């Protein structure tokens, strides 16, 4: 039992509560995060942060391991979709899922298009686990979803992209507080 | 490489598609913008603001300076057109632009009749940015596309005129946003 | 009757309802009526025009003479009555009364501490009409309730006093537009 | 002369009284403004803006050029001053005044341990005006205590530091408006 993830008004994170996912930093950190895309590419919608403190983006939920478990816990692996306000042009999922190696970058970007549950080698690429830290909470990537598997095992970074702050793997983590869409 | 410009959805603006442009202070603030008339001019019609905050006025579509980018950056020369919903009256253009110094007032004001695209002197008066403000965007009247020209570098705001809510470069931006039409 | 009144929506106004009193102008043409104080007086609460388009100000009620008439029309004397939002300080009353003649400017002020209702030669300086103009409506002072009572006639404008838009009568009114309140 | 500074009831600021500080735009524009602190230094306290937009922060008192006028005005020179909700840490006043420019950002901060009064060169640091924004208010750094001083004459806008929200001279103004803090 692994401790739990707290939102900005300390009350623990609960599978299936709408949160929208804020940078920590209060001043010049951004604001939430949400949905773009890319010049070559409309669908899969990538994953990217506001410019902005004053938009929260777009809420996500978090999936469990067990669908039995209603609390959100430290190092542990999570599927997170977001939940967009309205219908999206994409048929394309909304669940968070590293990329394949971008060669024009060097970057392991994170999309969408993932999937939900089902752990294992076959959905390992939408597995995140949340890490707490001094500034706040740090998303990783590094899943233990299949023990045989070789997988990356990394933070989730930002890094600007074409006038875009996306997510990618990185060494230091870029740290966020949650905030609930009520 | 320069941010997009986000609609009221979240979405980046796309050249060639239609938005309204709202103001981002309702109530008082006023609603979007739309074709004007003065009262002793007919043509070129002028850009002006709604009262009422719940009508969005008609709608624009921006041109960026390369026909390839097809979407809307902050900070990036482009050419607004209203939609032309008017009647067949005037054959000046629905293109912004910014006016001749009106001296009855000591303002610039942004009538239409503009130009879309030849970037340089000849259209200097037609191109504008989006810039971001304290909410919302601001639109800035700062050509780039001719550099030896000296010109004007200058937001836009709003100013009273002819009884009616008009747009005049101004030191402090007014705040819009951008609703899909 | 008298040619009804009617709110920027074109219906009727009707005594007894809240409306916002704002300028009919539109671009420059400041904001709604409100109340102020001066430097050497709290009370009663003077009459202004915020200076602001985005401040409708506080909106008023028309009282007519008879309790039975419940439209608001042109050139009939009426009682006009801030209804403030939150409790005042001052005790005296919200109701608009002409005040008397001001040896420092040479105007006749619109002030409140008026009263309602009692036509005649006591509540003489707390009726008004409202007039129809091109730009818009109009107060005038020119009470018809006592027969044997001197009384001024006359337009209501607007002056600029210490930082305040304040309302004198003037030869040519300032033209308004009345807003529901709801 | 000038136009009187209002609060969100409408009524006019008065030398001497509480009014808490609060971001005209909410959400995530933020709340009021406080003391704070940096991570290594006490005293003097700093000026930071409260990241919840339901934290009033903590209330100022207005200080003009003459004590007689009880008014505050727009674009008139006066001392802002935090009401003391603070530990008996600091011996430095609460006096809003422009810090020395900081090298290691680029900013001119508003810090506190200003001074209240004597208006001229000793104390030009310590003199802002409240403007018009588009909606609410904005401080500016411009003072006129010292005609013949050079000095800096810009907005106060909103920048991060030491991971909080301060206040810096800024080419836009960031908007508030003042609540009565009884
Ligand atoms: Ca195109
Ligand atoms: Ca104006
Ligand atoms: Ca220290
Ligand atoms: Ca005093
Ligand atoms: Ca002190
Ligand atoms: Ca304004």
């Amino acid at each position: 039992k692994n401790e739990p993830v707290l939102d900005t008004d300390g009350d623990e994170l609960r599978a299936g509560e709408q949160y929208y996912v804020v940078s920590a930093i209060w001043g010049g950190g951004g604001g939430g995060l949400a949905l773009g895309r890319l010049t070559n590419q409309q669908c899969p919608e990538i994953v990217v942060q506001r410019r902005s403190d004053l938009d929260n983006g777009i809420p996500v939920v978090f999936y469990n391991l067990d669908s039995n478990d209603d609390t959100v816990r430290v190092s542990t692996d999570l599927n997170v979709e977001f939940v967009p306000i309205r219908d999206r042009l994409c048929l394309t999922s909304t669940v968070w899922k590293v990329d394949n190696y971008d060669t024009s970058t060097g970057k392991w970007w994170v999309t969408t298009d993932g999937v939900i549950g089902n752990p294992g080698p076959h959905t390992l690429q939408s597995w995140f686990k949340i890490e707490s830290g001094n500034l706040g909470y740090k998303f990783n990537f590094c899943p233990s979803v299949c023990e045989s598997c070789i997988t990356l095992c990394s933070d989730i970074g930002r890094y600007g992209n074409d006038g875009q702050m996306r997510l990618a793997l990185a060494e230091s983590g870029w740290p966020f507080v949650f905030k609930k869409a009520s």
